[PDB]
């Protein structure tokens, strides 16, 4: 498969959190690539990952980081790509400070930022899928079908007893 | 026994927290039938449901759901019947985003919301409970009396340990 | 020993935390009195509770609630006596609720609030005694050897390591 | 043999759970400091004492940690004009949060450096004084910039989280 999403983080703890944005790119068969970029420990590698993003043909970038999450807006800062951002839980103040720190972009440089923790890393990934769907029908089918079994899991088990 | 209330949740989990309500109902001999209806996952459902509730002889729902919780608005978007929410306690948030996003409806569809959590499911079915009162003189005295052990039971345990 | 204090909360489980500012008390060699009165489920005995206090020849109330904690305020508003309100923690939301539901009075019926939880219940003992040593020298003396054996212990126990 | 530089202080023996990581990471840093309690609620005299010897003892920057109504870094920093960084301890009930606004909400004419809540607040504290006495001390200035070259080539030697 051509690798069409950057699936980065901070830290090696934070891929507890975006190894459920890996798991359901793998389920929906895109191709995706997942490397620790930290924001704060290597500012050169960032500003390296983003210039070539575009580059080596990634078209969506998924960028999780927890507390003073500055990853995904200086990522987003150095590529056009779009940038969706995964708010990581925090031990001290349950992701709320990730969820500020990614989703208050000023004008001018955006962030599509997801729900804190795993439900954002699932959500993630369904959300670049979407972005690609628009370009590539394999793709687009894979999230309908993906889309029309979760809906019919749920009609199919309608008794919580 | 007429089934009255409609106990409704968007996951299998909320199930968790919504057996309480459950529980309550079949301590006051209240009819209700409880169903997953999620407004992510079935919105196609959740309309039929709404729009059939009053013609089936439901006259209260019980909404429950956790996180950005569309479910109890939707619902009272597409019935008249009252709908009673109960914000379900969520891993990121402790149920914050659950009651924001369930009590905050701007004018014109209201939603009656109860605590966060398993005290909000006993007291869904306890307000409904009320509701019904008013019309159904069996509920009434079930409910009072009800309410007169609950104090009884505190008054003859004055002392702490 | 007179009886100076009643020490009041909604529900037993109210009183794995007041039992803490019974513990401080008794160091204290203060009288109290500790009983459960719920603003929601004994509203009537709340009223009796409050009414009779004074003449009784109780000076401070110490009670403590949790949730949508009204029994402070309600204990206030029945009798003049100076009233101190715990709030006691919360399983949903850390005890911010029991905070705000006490502390925010608005003007005109006061409540004398101290911390979240454990903290706020060992300083209402505290700050009782605080009231009490103004008028009963034994109590002042009670109270200053206490803060002063304090002071002495963190003294002479200087280095964390 | 080193000389004392930093005050590392904090209101009760169990902030120590926290701020041992300060003390881990200047031993890591080779800087001199010293360690001791020092609570503004029940050792209210002997905070002013402490501030007002700081100075004169030799101590450059003092890294104060305290939970809840956190008033010993504002205190210490109203009484002596060193530098005073703030570290707010978790609290059990409110996870730091009343720390932090204790800390850092000072009004204007006092300061205090405040860092993160809890461990990762005592890390930096310990950080953020080495950058502050690297102006003065280049032995300091080299230990501080070898810690940060390492911590980099790490991240940068570990870049497959699949491992
Ligand atoms: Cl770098
Ligand atoms: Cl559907
Ligand atoms: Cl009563
Ligand atoms: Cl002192």
């Amino acid at each position: 498969k051509p690798i069409l999403i950057g699936l980065i983080m901070g830290s090696q703890s934070d891929w507890q959190t975006l190894i459920h944005a890996a798991h359901t790119l793998d389920a929906l068969n895109i191709g995706y690539e997942a490397e620790i970029v930290s924001a704060h420990r290597t500012p050169d590698k960032l500003f390296r990952y983003a210039e070539q993003a575009e580059a080596r043909g990634l078209e969506v970038i998924i960028a999780g980081a927890g507390g003073a999450a500055h990853l995904p807006g200086m990522v987003a800062a150095k590529t056009s790509l779009p940038v969706l951002g995964v708010p990581v839980m925090s031990q001290t103040l349950n992701g709320v400070d990730s969820l500020l720190s990614i989703v208050q972009m000023p004008a001018g440089i955006p962030v599509g930022t997801l729900s804190i923790g795993k439900a954002g890393a699932i959500n993630s990934a369904l959300f670049a899928a979407a972005i690609l769907a628009n370009k590539y029908p394999d793709i687009r089918a894979a999230l309908k079908h993906y889309r029309e079994q979760q809906t019919q899991k749920v009609l199919d088990n309608p008794n919580p007893k």
